[PDB]
């Protein structure tokens, strides 16, 4: 039976990654493929609900604790991402290790090799989208949100961060301009996610990051 | 000031790491120290009853996950540990990122690198007394209990583990004739952690792996 495919997205703030990972499950069951959404964090689990309180600055969480809930919190859907993945669902995931790693990984004394490890094995993406935006472009979209992170400095120390695992070839890695519009973005990540689902999975799901 | 020193009691199942570390924090406060007593897992944080729950086998908990909330429950706890430690606060651990390694290390398919990662960088013990006990000796202490990992076999798969991390140089260890009585133990304790918060301390905390 052949397996779904893994796919992730990521890209820089307000790039359009929820928005891209809706519309792409949604075109891709109309196209007959069986495919879900994932997002990360995921927020309805225990741990999913303490990443919660800290990104909504209800709760101060200690920073290598709270990178690990967050690593945590992915390898509690490992399970049922692999059950899905041999049962021929593909799955688009709203963010995965990659912003794990950015995002601590912009803070002060933090090593991306020391933010990787807790990753290290999980499922491997197939193919890794980085939208890609200018700053003047995302301005347009509207304000920084309220949460933990939505800062312009901060934001700039994490893209650094993004473009060192990109050098990572390892991985599927595929730059889309996030700047056109939504539709066009869509149609980019579509065709980019058929030929995913129909070659790259002719291999058996890797592991991240070893 | 001088600081305090960090002293962890790892050792085999029931050889005595919580009655030796509660005696040992008595005995140091009678003889003038100031020192106080932390344990691991801490259960009475958020993280803590995750863990609490799992142990007590009323949750299950995905095994790469749960290794890292353990790990967490350490790091949510570094910034009271080095603030007592600077402030001349001896402290006496009862487990630590040993058990941590150890432990979830005793599973199927977990490398002892991948496990010690998340605990890289933590405050490193100036004394880990590993407290040795043979298995026909530890029976005359009473039954296992209910708890998860309280089976001879995965106690073994642990200890393996533990030896592997004792060949580990960078630390002060120290083995502990568990097998004496509880007053012996706790003396030749004793005489080795007033020798660790007597030197160990003139050198600042480490960190722990790294
Ligand atoms: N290509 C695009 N062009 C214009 N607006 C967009 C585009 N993609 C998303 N948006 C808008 O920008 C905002 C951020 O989109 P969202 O998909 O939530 O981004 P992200 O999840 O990357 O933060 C929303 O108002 C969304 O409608
Ligand atoms: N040296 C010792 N000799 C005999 N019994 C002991 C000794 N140390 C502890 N015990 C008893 O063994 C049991 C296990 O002790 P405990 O300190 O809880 O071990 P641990 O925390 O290592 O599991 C308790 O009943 C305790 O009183
Ligand atoms: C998946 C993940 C997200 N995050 C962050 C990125 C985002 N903060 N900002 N911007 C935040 C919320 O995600 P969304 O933007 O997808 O709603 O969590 C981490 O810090 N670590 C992680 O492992
Ligand atoms: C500190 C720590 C303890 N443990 C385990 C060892 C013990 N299970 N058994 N036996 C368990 C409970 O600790 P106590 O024996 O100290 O009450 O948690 C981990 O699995 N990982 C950890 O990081
Ligand atoms: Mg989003
Ligand atoms: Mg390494
Ligand atoms: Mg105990």
């Amino acid at each position: 039976a052949r397996r779904g495919a893994l796919i992730v997205l990521e890209g820089v703030d307000r790039a359009g990654k929820s928005t891209q990972s809706r519309k792409l499950v949604e075109a891709l069951c109309a196209a007959g493929h069986r495919a879900e959404l994932l997002r990360f964090p995921e927020r309805s689990t225990e741990i999913g609900k303490l990443l919660s309180s800290y990104l909504q600055k209800k709760s101060d969480v200690e920073d290598h604790s709270v990178h690990l809930l967050f690593s945590a919190n992915r390898w509690e859907q490992v399970p049922l991402i692999k059950e899905k993945l041999s049962q021929g669902v593909t799955l688009v995931v709203d963010r995965y290790a990659f912003s794990g790693v950015a995002f601590t990984g912009a803070k002060e004394n933090f090593s991306l090799d020391w933010c990787k490890q807790p990753d290290v094995g999980l499922p491997k993406p197939d193919l890794v989208l980085f939208l890609q935006l200018q700053l003047a472009d995302a301005a347009k979209r509207g304000a920084f949100g309220h949460e933990r992170y939505e800062n312009g400095a901060f934001q700039e120390r994490a893209l650094r961060c993004f473009h060192q695992l990109m050098k990572d070839t390892t991985l599927n890695w595929k730059m889309v301009d996030a700047s056109k519009r939504i539709e066009a973005v869509h149609e980019e990540i579509r065709v980019l996610s058929e030929d995913a689902i129909r070659t790259a999975t002719e291999k058996p799901l890797g592991e991240l990051w070893k």
